[PDB]
């Protein structure tokens, strides 16, 4: 067993994950049905949030149907909110829906939510940080540092900031997010946070 690179996916090492908050685990894709048994037995997982595109599951040669079947057998709910890999625009567009699924599953309270993409290095940490920022009473830099300190990875902060802009927006003719400096929407006022939480919850089951 040899040295590997630190911020890159090593699929041959099997499913890997990090517990970020009691309710929330961020990791790489389950590779076979036995990995679902591990999650249920060792981590009390009751929900899986899969952020991959079909193209990703195909590339990786994963039998998703057998994964999902085992989830159902064990009472786990499997959810899909796809986003494109290494694509901040995709992540930004899909963040509100992905976070809606996550936050719904947390609110149900039946067990831990396992949030993953192919590697759990971009998409899955990005969704998790947005959830912490919007729902767990922190600013964006705190939310960001809290995850990255536990699980070294490279989520796009701009994607999360831009989804925050998108959800706080009340004027369809506001200047674009792309014109604003790095600091815009890195914190949100209490009324904006309330607006965001309602809009995210309104996407539950869309």
């Amino acid at each position: 067993h040899m040295m590997r690179s630190p911020y890159e996916y090593h699929h041959d090492l099997g499913m890997n994950y990090t517990l970020i908050r009691d309710e929330l685990i961020v990791g790489s894709q389950p590779q076979k049905p036995e990995d679902i048994d591990h999650l249920k037995q060792e981590q009390n997982v009751a929900y899986i949030l899969n952020l991959q595109q079909d193209k990703d599951i195909e590339y990786w040669g994963i039998d998703l149907d057998s994964i999902v079947r085992r989830c159902k057998e064990l009472g786990i709910r499997h959810m899909r909110r796809p986003a494109k890999d290494f694509d901040p625009l995709s992540l930004r567009s899909q963040l509100p829906k992905a976070v809606s699924s996550l936050e719904w599953a947390v609110s149900e309270g039946k067990g831990r939510v396992y949030v993953h993409c192919s590697a759990g290095l971009g998409r899955a940490p990005g969704v998790s940080i947005a959830y912490m920022y919007w729902f767990c009473d922190m600013n964006l830099n705190t939310a960001y540092d809290t995850l990255v300190s536990k699980r070294p990875c490279g989520p796009n902060k701009g994607a999360i900031r831009g989804a925050t802009y998108d959800l706080a927006k009340n004027d369809p003719w506001k200047e674009p997010f792309e014109s604003l400096p790095e600091n815009a929407f890195e914190d949100i006022a209490d009324w904006e946070r309330k607006l965001i939480q309602e809009r995210v919850r309104a996407l539950r089951g869309t």
